[PDB]
């Protein structure tokens, strides 16, 4: 069945937000946020941090997901997943599908999905409340082509990020849109000033 996946940001009744690190755009950055863009800049297979901030805490067994989609197009259908060059390559952590764009770093409770009915990819993680005096709770994504390898790149790449209870009912869902490449400090400057 075609799919659509919703855009629409919703903070629900926790409060979910989404927060990222205010690292700049050094060279040295591997990973960089613009607020102006909504848009992350990172390197491919490199640790993107993704805050999950809540007024409420969720109830236990709440889970994290994110998917990759074509933002708008006639790839707004499409399942975004990696190029040939990467999917059919040597670099398989053992827990994610070769297809999977995106990953999940240092979670051994990380789950992947191939949607049997939509066949869009998504990544899961359990939701683990802040621990005692933090303010949020931090997955590390990793993006495992870049935006060149993507066909539909006609479209941005838009992850989205949904908050869903143990059942799957939906919580809450928010949104960045996601370049990766090799100098993300010097394209999100170059895309701000644009
Ligand atoms: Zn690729």
């Amino acid at each position: 069945s075609s799919s659509v996946p919703s855009q629409k940001t919703y903070q629900g009744s926790y409060g979910f937000r989404l927060g990222f690190l205010h690292s700049g755009t050094a060279k040295s950055v591997t990973c960089t946020y613009s607020p102006a863009l909504n848009k992350m800049f990172c390197q491919l297979a490199k640790t993107c941090p993704v805050q999950l901030w809540v007024d409420s805490t969720p109830p236990p067994g709440t889970r994290v997901r994110a998917m990759a989609i074509y933002k708008q197009s006639q790839h707004m259908t499409e399942v975004v997943r990696r190029c040939p060059h990467h999917e059919r390559c040597s670099d398989s952590d053992g827990l994610a599908p070769p297809q999977h764009l995106i990953r999940v770093e240092g979670n051994l409770r990380v789950e992947y999905l191939d949607d049997r009915n939509t066949f869009r990819h998504s990544v899961v993680v359990p939701y683990e409340p802040p621990e005692v005096g933090s303010d949020c709770t931090t997955i590390h994504y990793n993006y495992m082509c870049n935006s060149s390898c993507m066909g539909g790149m006609r479209s941005p790449i838009l992850t989205i990020i949904t908050l869903e209870d143990s059942s799957g009912n939906l919580l809450g869902r928010n949104s960045f849109e996601v370049r990766v490449c090799a100098c993300p400090g010097r394209d999100r400057r170059t895309e701000e000033e644009n």
